[PDB]
Parts: structure tokens; C-alpha cells; sequence
């Protein structure tokens, strides 16, 4: 017989699809890591050596996109001992995360952009999709090529820039160095076909989002490029966060923080405030920070609580972790399960507990446990 | 019905397939820009929406990989007027080029790596496969990030560094600066999963390859990384290149030079010298000088016609040999898994159709896909 | 009663003490992480709150000093996937390592000295003794402060510089750059009270130690500062290392290499060659490659078992020899004043308990003190 | 048709021999250094010589070093 295994044909059939839009019992045919067909009842013989897997009674949805993860590690705020380790592949996949954006935090003395980049590429070769934000809390930005505009333009995996404001660990930037910073990420993004976004690490200062509004006053970076994070870290900052989203911005809630505004409660209050889910993202702030290193569970736990204790549909709870993120970061072929897109799907149960995970066509999670891991796990 | 056109299924059937190694009348199933099947006589209905194409009586081989092109332009060796223009996509796809390695030449004052990088990425978006070499004739090299090792390492499209020796347009580099440069390209390559080569532009100096030998003494960079080009520019130098190839090194012959050693005459003499074709590649140095890419296909033709090379062996220096030197995974060879970079030729080797990563570039010998502003 | 536990008094009694020089059944009184007494049969009540521990029938020797560890990680010589993880505290303390010298290898693009410095300091807070070498295979060296001399001089944990020669992953360094580098490490060391050594990663080049000899001609850096490593990587080179050791220089053998010259086979041949063990140390190159530290204790064991070295002489290359080469005051030797870095072994040399600066690291052969995130 | 060299104690050891191989084409299998075990570095070099194809000659009449 002729050999067609190169195509890596796979037929996910029988599941109740959520792409994330509620579909019904639909099927998904994969070929070469890409979704090439989405329709109910696809013939199992339609293509050669097709690995047909029956997901009858299962839920099929898009893989998670985590845009706030300390891939190479973080912490260090309480001494060099508090420097956390690098994130393990399996730790992500088992959490549903198929796409991830890495950034740096407080420490940019013992943590470097070239280290984040290399790692970002390790994960890519290992099967998932990884990107990174140049810079860190400190402003001006310590970068790779010498300028933020240049990094976001010429370093492929860089899609924007990070920074901290209204935090006692800030670098104390002025509206000038902050506006210039956001402008370079914008321009560079245009030149390199990247989102060119600016992600602000929100602290607890009373000024809250003030630095941002000042920036909008001092330049012409669209409000759709600024992304405040950890918005649910204190009530008045979350209140302001809602007002921000109202004027067109997209806010980012972190699941790793439970008080004084829980993740689920945050996404819920947003809807109640009339913000389209499209402008609401949920990130994990994974591997940063007993002293304890943050994990990626709270993500799925948000989707669950959203469907179980708030009335969000499965389709809606998925958005802030799928379609919303890919949309804000213009992640082509991601967050959506439609023909053409990548095969980043998760197999779950109707109780929303992950069973299988597919990244670009490969099986990362076979039974809720990773069958694929980092080279030294 | 259900929609499967997302997979862009295409079946090239009934052609005399050379991959380059002469197979028979083989069929090639393509899906998502990938060759997913190669076995004679494949069903025209094996896969759903399959664009089936009848290539009966035609030749099918891998597209050419040209590793010496001044993508953003070159020249300038006689004033700013002599600065050649950038390369047009259709120009490449029509000469049967599906993968190319850009680089800079003498002028590295009005030509910068950031621009080349940009042009390389623009080409990849448009349909073909492009990479680039950092630096220029100048040593030490004007890089993007500060060091050659860093460029090759972290700039995704840099596969090695370029430079110029035994030429009257060099920077008069000394063995140490030279050695260090290559070592950085080599180390960088390992860190970036790049071949980490060092391409040497050869001039007409009596010294010829002496600097490349001098380098071997002062460092440990494998000889499989040192690639001299334009070896066919003068006979005394060509002779040495052959001796260099006999030692395990690879040599690059430029199809844009027709004397004293013509391209074909070059690839030919190597075989006679007893050099596995594996260590011989053919580059165009297109858009240099204004050089064109016609001479690549012409060197194949003439090799099969004027000289007595076979279609398969003639193709090698322009495919598999090149692919194996830069470690361009998935190219220069037609097998399941590799990229659907294909060329449909007549029995007389006259490119009719061209495929790049699945997409159809040349329809009637004339590109049907072009750059944004042609 | 009054509280004296602040002194953390501990008495290790009735063990066969090797410091490393074979003493008899000696007792060791520890106070505030310091060995304050060494004389057979000490009172279990000599000092107030004294944690008395019965080591009858057990061996007691100094903890190992491993001077070749990629603390923050290494590798990367085959893409970013091959970048090894950082070293775990328990991994070290379980292999009997109480003092370690971190360093960087081939990758000095995604690995920086600031991180190593940070990891070194984190280790010291956690219980063990750590130092680091600045630079990497690359020459000139990528430093923290701008110059090797300044790093060794003012960065408190830098004791010298590292680099790589006669290897295919070097930066192709020339005698001048090399000499200057060592001279800066030497001068720096004097200004900082550091050994100011220069550790050379040895490759598989025919040249072998020739660069280290070439250096001796062009400068005056004492030969007691030039330390080549991995000398047991190829026999031709090992032979030279021995000749180098016969001239007053010290040689480092890596326990992570088992052929053509195994570790034990290495330490053994040196003795036969008539080299005082003083000029021979054993390193692991742990977390390199992913390398581990088991081979350190295994090289001791095998030395006492397979070969005919005594427990005392076997320990030297892993303690006193190392301590005397880096001038690590208060380590590698059990005497009053020195640090309470101890290893409780069985008669068959199987680490049972481990002590680092007084604190107990390994209880039942398994660390009971770990890094913050293990 | 062999050549037998009486090795002395000069530091140059086998140097004269290697120079010879450089200055003519007598096979290395025809040169025979003797008393190779008369001093350690000459014996060391003797081993390297044998490695490149030569045959060394040790003399029983000498016991040290």
C-alpha cells in the first residue's frame, strides 16, 4: 500500500464542539497540525491513514492562550533564593494551555530578554506555541536590540512590551518615557506584523490607571493596544478597569489572585457592566510570585466557576481564555476552531475537566497526564 | 457537502519524477503545503477536495535553492548609480527558485542587514522560502545585534555569516578576526539550530584560499562550515577549490560567471576530479554585478545537453547538495514530510509550472503570483 | 535554665575520621558552623546544649568541593530545547557536595553571569558554600562589570575567569587575548583576595595544551593559576596534561567522562606518573552535557575498591587538593577553625549524613534541607 | 635496512627523529629508538612514537626510572 502517514491525518469525532461558539455534535478533521474540516458527521474513510478517535460524549474546545507567564522563572523580591524555576512544558499543557506569551517581572538584573526568547523557542520546538514581551517592570526597557521599536519589529517571537506602573516595585517612569515606550511597541508592531501591544503591570497605588490616561493624552497610541493586568488586585483599580474597558480598552484579569475580586467574579462583573467579552482576557501570571511558585490551575477553575456558579454558557466562559486573547494579540490561526486554524484543541468531559490536549496536531495530554514533556522534566 | 478545501489538496500525477534521484513515473500528493505521499499511481479520489493535475509526459523535480542573492539589491562599486534594485518575486519563481539565501556584497554603507532581514521576511509571506547571511565583504562584520554569534543565534532568519577574502574590495581581514568571525557563526548556529556557516567571497588574489587554510590552523571550526564562492572566477583559484573540496569541504560555483571556468564546465571538472556532487553547489549571485537567475536553469540544461550529466545528477548542485549544506530541513528533496516546492518541466527541461509550499507560483512559464508592487 | 542553643553545639563522636589524612577514631566538636575541636574522645557534656550524635562504626570526612558546575543551567548546543535546567540544592548535598564553583559553558547568549551570581548567592543562603567563575567559552569574556580583572576584583563571589581552547566551540582566541585575560584574572584575584585562576575548557583539538604553553611565553602569570579541565577527554591530551602537571601545574579531571580515560583511571595514572595528588582535582561538570553528581562519590569508591588507593588519598582530589588550588580558606580539611562541612559515610563509603557549615543537609542519605522550590 | 638510534638524555628526546621524518621519506617502521626507558619524558615520547606506527626498543639492562 501507499504511505500517507506524513499527513498525520486525525479525525476527532462525536464530541459536542465549542469553537468556542456553541456548535453541536460536530466533527474535526486534522491534517498536518491544521484543522482542515469542521462539520457534523465526517466519513471516517474520507482520508487514508486517518487516526480516528471517538470523542463520543466528550466536549471539544479550543486550547488555552495564556498571555502572562514567567517562562524562564521570576520572583526574587525577597532575595536570590526566591528566584523561581523555569516553567515545565507539561505543567502548561496539563492546564489546557497550548499558546503562551512570556514576559519578565520585577527582576531584570538576573533575568534577561535573550533567555526568555530561547525558552520561548524551546517550547515552540517542543510542540506548543510561545511568544514573548520584551522589557520588564523597569522603564526605560532593558531590551535585546537596543530599542523597543526594534525588538517588536525584528525579533520574531516578540509581539510587544511589558512594564509596571503604580507599583512600589516600579522604575518610577514619567508619562514621557511611558508614552515613548508604548509608541515604539506600536510602530514596531506595525513593521513586524505583531500586535505591538503594551502590557501594564498594575500595582496598588491609589493613582491606579492614571498613568495610562495620561499617556493617551500625550500621544496617539490606540487604546486597544494598552493592556492593564492584575486589574482585580484591589476594588477601586478593578472599578477603574471597568471604566477603561468601557472607553474601548481590553482588560486582563489574572486567575492566580482570588481577592478582593475573584477571577470568575471579575469576568462576571465585566459583563454586568456592559463590556463585550471580546475586551476581557484572563491570564495566569504563571511561575512568578512558604513563598510558593504560582501555577496554572486557576485558569480552568475560572471557566468551571463561570459555568457552575455564574450562568455563563460554556461557550462564553471559554472566550476570555480563547477567542478574546487571540483577538487582542492578533494570534492568527488561534483561539478559533475553524478550517485553516491550528489544531490546538482540548478534550474535556461535560464537567469541564481536561482529558486530552492537542497542540498543532500532536497529543500533549493522553489521560490528563502529559505523554509529551520538556527535554529534561 | 462538507468543506475540505482548507487542506488545499493537490495531486501531481503521471510525471517523470526526479527527486532528484531518478524515480519513474511517480505521483505526488500534496496537502497543506506538504508532500504527504510519493508512490506511483495514487487515487485521484484518495482525499476529498483534491485539485488533480495531469502532468503526463512532464518532468517533476524539486525547486531550486539559490544561496547567493542580493535580495535588497547590491552593486554600488562605481558610484550610487550602480546600486542595483531589489529582487522581484516573479523573477525568482520564474527561474525555478523556491528557496533562497539573501546576503549583502561590497556595499555595506547604503545596505543594511535590517533591510535584508525585512526583505527576507517579505518574501516568505509572499510564498517562497527565504533566509539570509549576516555581515558583508567587511570584517569585522556589521551585524544587527552586536555580534555575529548573537545574530546567527537569535535572529530567526540568519543561518550564518558572509565576508570577503583574497579580494581587492575586502577590509583586509587578518587570520584572527577571520577565525573569530567563523567561530561565532558556528557557535551561534548551534544555539539557533542554524548551519552556522561562513561564506567567503573569493577575489582574484594570488593568495586564493590561503586565508581559509590559515583559519583552519588557528581554530577548530569544522571544514564543513567554510564555503568559498566564485571559485570559478579564475583557474588558479578553481584548481585550489577542487583540492579544498577533495578535503571534505564544499565549494560554491556561481552561474553568473562564464569564464575562465563556465558553470557547467565547473560542476563537470569537479566530477572528473572525483568530488562527490554532495560537496558542490551552484549559486547565481543574482541582482549583483545587473545579474539574473536565468543562468541557474541554463547550467542544468547545458549539463544534461552539452556535457554528459544525467537529469538527476545535474539537479543536485542546485537542490539536495545545497539543502544538505545549510541543513535546510525539508527541502531540495521530494519525500513525504518535505515541503511541496516543485518544478514541472518539459522533457527538454523548460520550467512550465512552479510550486512553492503548495501554492502555485508559475502557470505558463510566467509567474501568476507576484510581489506586492511588481 | 539558660538558653545556649544559639551556639548550635554538635558533637560527632566515635567515627573513623579522615580529614582526609587518616586519623583514628576521632571526635569533632562543632559550634556556630565551625569545627572548634578535634581530639579523640571529647566529653558529651564539655559544652552546654550539645546535640551529641553517635557515629560509632561510621566514617567522617570533609564534604566534597566541586569546582565545575553549571549552577543556573547549561547545554543549548543543539537548539533551545537542549538548555539544561538549574541545579537543585538537594542534588548537590546528596552527592556529598558542600562547596561548589559555578560557571557558564558554551551558551553565553541565553546565560548571563548576573544570573549565575544570583544563583550562587541563593545557594549560600540555603546552606552551602558557593563561588563562581566569570566569562564562558567565549574570549574576550562577557563580564558583569566590564573587565575580567574588575569582576574578579570587586564582585565578591568571582574567584577567577573561565574560557575555552583547542575546541570546536571556542571563539577562536589568539595568544594575546588569552594571555591578557589570564593576567586580568590574576591581578584581580590579588586585589580581591581571590585565587585569580583561569580555567580552560579543553576540546578535542590536536593542539591540546599548546595554547596554555604559548601563553606562558607571552606573559608571567604563574603556572599555578592555569587550570585545564576535561584533560581525560582524549588520551593524547591527557598525556600532555600529565606532563603539564609534572611542571608544577594542576590538572582537573571530569568525573562525568568515562572514556578514553575514566575518572579513577585518570587520578590513578597521575600517581603512577609520579604527580603529587596535590596537583590533581576532580570536577563533575554537573548539569552540563544532563550530567549528574553521582560520579564524584563513585570515583572515590572505585578508587578505593577497583584501584588500590586509600580512603584518605582517594578523597584528596575532591577536597584538600581543590581547596588548596582555589585557596578556599577553611575548607576541604577537618581542623579547628575550618568550616563544619562534613560527610558521615558507611565503611563502604555510602554517604549517610551530610553537614554544611554546621547545619544538617542529608539525614538518611536523602536531603532534609532543600531549595525554596524543589 | 633499519636505523637504530641510541637515545641520550637531552631534553629534545625524539625530536631529531621527527625532524628526519619531515626531511625525507624513510618509513617510520625503519627507525628504532633504544634505551627509551632511560628517563620518563623520553619514555613518554617513546609511547607517542609507537602510537604513530614506530616500534620502540626497551633495554632490560636499565632498571630506573
Amino acid at each position: 500500500m501507499i504511505d500517507y502517514t506524513a499527513a498525520g491525518f486525525t479525525l476527532l469525532q462525536g464530541a459536542h464542539l465549542y469553537a468556542p461558539e456553541d456548535r453541536g455534535i460536530c466533527d474535526v478533521l486534522v491534517a498536518n497540525g491544521k484543522i482542515i474540516a469542521v462539520a457534523s458527521n465526517i466519513p471516517s474513510d474520507i482520508v487514508p491513514n486517518c487516526t480516528v478517535v471517538d470523542l463520543s460524549g466528550q466536549i471539544l474546545c479550543p486550547g488555552f492562550i495564556d498571555q502572562h507567564v514567567h517562562l524562564i522563572g521570576g520572583g526574587g523580591e525577597a532575595g536570590p533564593t526566591t528566584r523561581t524555576p523555569e516553567v515545565a512544558l507539561s505543567r502548561l499543557t496539563e492546564a489546557g494551555v497550548t499558546s503562551v506569551v512570556g514576559l519578565l517581572g520585577t527582576d531584570s538584573i538576573s533575568r534577561h530578554p535573550e533567555s526568555l526568547l530561547a525558552k520561548t523557542r524551546a517550547l515552540n520546538e517542543e510542540g506548543i506555541s510561545a511568544w514573548m514581551l520584551t522589557g520588564a517592570y523597569h522603564v526605560p526597557s532593558r531590551t535585546i536590540t537596543g530599542s523597543v521599536e526594534k525588538d517588536v519589529a525584528i525579533i520574531d517571537r516578540v509581539i510587544g512590551v511589558k512594564c509596571a506602573i503604580s507599583d512600589h516595585r516600579s522604575a518610577a517612569p514619567d508619562v514621557y518615557h511611558l508614552a515613548n515606550m508604548a509608541a515604539e511597541s506600536r510602530v514596531g508592531g506595525l513593521l513586524g506584523g505583531k500586535p505591538g501591544v503594551t502590557v501594564f503591570h498594575m500595582g496598588d497605588s491609589k493613582k491606579a490607571l492614571q498613568p495610562i490616561y495620561d499617556l493617551l493624552e500625550n500621544c496617539d497610541v490606540p487604546i486597544s493596544k494598552l493592556l492593564p493586568t492584575h486589574v482585580n488586585r484591589n476594588v477601586p483599580l478593578f472599578e477603574q478597569a471597568l471604566e477603561f474597558a468601557r472607553k474601548g480598552g481590553t482588560i486582563d484579569i489574572t486567575s492566580s489572585i482570588d481577592e478582593p475580586v475573584a477571577p470568575a467574579e471579575g469576568i462576571a462583573r465585566a459583563v454586568q457592566a456592559g463590556i463585550p467579552l471580546a475586551r476581557v482576557t484572563l491570564s495566569s501570571d504563571g511561575n512568578g510570585s512558604h513563598i510558593g511558585v504560582a501555577g496554572f490551575e486557576t485558569l480552568l477553575e475560572t471557566v468551571q466557576v463561570l459555568v457552575k456558579d455564574y450562568d455563563f454558557s460554556i461557550s462564553d466562559a471559554l472566550r476570555p481564555l480563547t477567542s478574546s486573547v487571540a483577538g487582542f494579540l492578533n494570534l492568527t490561526g488561534k483561539g478559533e476552531i475553524l478550517p485553516g486554524n491550528d489544531a490546538d484543541l482540548l478534550v474535556m468531559t461535560p464537567e469541564l475537566r481536561i482529558e486530552q490536549v492537542y497542540a498543532r496536531g500532536k497529543l500533549m495530554v493522553k489521560d490528563g497526564k502529559a505523554c509529551v514533556k520538556g527535554t529534561f522534566e
